[PDB]
């Protein structure tokens, strides 16, 4: 069960998942901008860094920002830190 999400006006899934710690979108959103801040990561084939962006979203009907990571992937990836409302049940 995908959850709703909103970014720039533009309506797609995501989805929930608290082992990511940083919400993960497609670069489809990030063709056109620009990263604030980048990680550096290492790996066994050799060090990749990773570009950060902070993007504008609603979570579920919320207004958001937060920073997510461009990924070849085709939805949006939501971390438990930026909604922990959704941990809690809604009132």
């Amino acid at each position: 069960q995908p959850l709703e999400a909103e970014i720039k006006g533009t309506k797609l899934k995501a989805h929930w998942d608290s082992g990511a710690t940083i919400t993960c979108v497609p670069e489809a959103f990030l063709e056109d901008e620009r990263p604030i801040q980048t990680m550096l990561i290492k790996t066994i084939h050799g060090e990749k860094q990773q570009d950060v962006y902070y993007l504008t979203f609603k979570v579920q009907g919320r207004k958001v920002e937060a920073e997510v990571l461009a990924s070849p992937y085709d939805y949006i990836l939501l971390n438990p830190s930026d909604v922990p409302w959704l941990m809690k049940k809604p009132l």
